[PDB]
Parts: structure tokens; C-alpha cells; sequence
């Protein structure tokens, strides 16, 4: 439940199997450094117009162990 927002490069994007690679900054919410790591779409995720190595904004949650992104767009 917990809204994670986090900012970041987009290093891959490949809908297929709902995942957005991103490069993202440190978070310091939950003490992560500088990671890359896949995001994944859901039908729910608010998507932008976003394409390989756009500066981005999003929000996501930890589920599983999956990152739930809840919304990404352009910074
Ligand atoms: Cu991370």
C-alpha cells in the first residue's frame, strides 16, 4: 500500500512481458541506492508516452516480488 515514488532512466521497454527497465535514482524511503531494476505494467498502471533513455518520474508499489508500477512519465 505503501506509494513509492522514485525518478530514473528508462534503460528498456518491452510490453510483451509488461516490463519497464529503469535506471533509477536513490530512494530514500526504503534505503535503496542508485539500481536498476524492471518495473511491471499492470491494466491499471497510468501510463505516459515513454521511450529507451527518457528521464522519467513514477510511483510504484512492492507486491510479490514484483514493483508495481502505479504511474511513469516523462521528468
Ligand atoms: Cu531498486
Amino acid at each position: 500500500p505503501q506509494v513509492i515514488s522514485a525518478t530514473g532512466v528508462v534503460k528498456g521497454i518491452d510490453l510483451e512481458s509488461k516490463k519497464i527497465t529503469i535506471h533509477h535514482d536513490p530512494i530514500a524511503a526504503v534505503n535503496w541506492p542508485e539500481m536498476t531494476m524492471r518495473f511491471t505494467i499492470t491494466p491499471q498502471t497510468k501510463m505516459s508516452e515513454i521511450k529507451t533513455g527518457d528521464k522519467v518520474a513514477f510511483n510504484f508499489v512492492q507486491q510479490g516480488n514484483l514493483s508495481l508500477l502505479q504511474d511513469i512519465k516523462v521528468s
